[PDB]
């Protein structure tokens, strides 16, 4: 019996990196966010108000929610994973490999499961 307002601040966003510090190729991955929702910890998997899953089914795009689970958290510092790729966005070369339409303005609501 509790509130389902789960909502975050700050601006998760990162981008498919050429190359590191040490100059070759990058996967990039996580995304930390300040939660204004749960008091999540390790181990739950969610997902995020406008964050729509693409190429599902080759390239397909269907709009449905990306689930993402939790690598680590510091205190309300959520690091989620699998990463938040734009495919509207990010680069006309990046894009198509990229796993969601868009990343939202700054984190949005969230739907959390323990499942």
């Amino acid at each position: 019996g509790s509130t389902e307002s789960l909502t975050v601040s700050g601006q998760p966003e990162h981008k498919v990196e050429a190359k590191d510090s040490n100059g070759m190729p990058v996967d990039n991955r996580q995304g930390t966010i300040t939660v204004s929702a749960s008091g999540l910890q390790v181990g739950d998997a969610f997902t995020i108000a406008g964050v729509n899953s693409v190429h599902q089914i080759t390239k397909d795009t269907t709009g449905q929610p990306q689930v993402f689970r939790v690598l680590a958290v510091s205190g309300t510092t959520v690091t989620i994973s699998p990463k938040i790729l734009p495919v509207e966005n990010t680069d006309v070369a990046s894009r198509p490999y990229a796993n969601v339409d868009a990343k939202p303005a700054e984190s949005a609501a969230i739907t959390i499961l323990n499942k």
